[PDB]
Formats: structure tokens, C-alpha cells, sequence
């Protein structure tokens, strides 16, 4: 991908392709998961997970949502 600033997401103070908004559940601290569509779910998720020192259990939930952003239902929909 080598495009211009179409609809890039600003997480805290940096801009990325698409970032997810992550609440652990407690209203704080609020996390965001920056994703670049050229990268893998597990890798993007792991990168944020290791960076924020999250539990590797979250890796699946973040990566799968990352996938949804490039998959049907969420992005491709697929509604007859």
C-alpha cells in the first residue's frame, strides 16, 4: 500500500490505516490498536500486545478483529 491520507486513523497522536478502540472493561486506561492493512492480524496484535505489555490472551481477540477489518461481515459485509 502506497496511498495518500484517505481516512487514516489517529491513535493518541500517530496516524495509521485503521486502529481499533480497546477497552479492557474498566474505564481506563483506554487502549487503541493501530493496524496497517499490509500486516498480519497476529503480528499487528502481538506488536501492540507486547508494546503495552498486555496478556497474550488478548492477542486472539485483537487479531481476529483486525481480520474482520479486512474480512467479510465487518468490511466486506456479505449481506444478501
Amino acid at each position: 500500500a502506497n496511498q495518500q491520507t484517505s481516512g487514516k486513523v489517529l491513535y493518541e497522536g500517530k496516524e495509521f490505516d485503521y486502529v481499533f478502540s480497546i477497552d479492557v472493561n474498566e474505564g481506563g486506561p483506554s487502549y487503541k490498536l493501530p493496524y496497517n492493512t499490509s500486516d498480519d492480524p497476529w503480528l499487528t496484535a502481538y506488536n501492540f500486545l507486547q508494546k503495552n505489555d498486555l496478556n497474550p490472551m488478548f492477542l486472539d481477540q485483537v487479531a481476529k478483529f483486525i481480520i474482520d477489518n479486512t474480512k467479510g461481515q465487518m468490511l466486506g459485509l456479505g449481506n444478501p
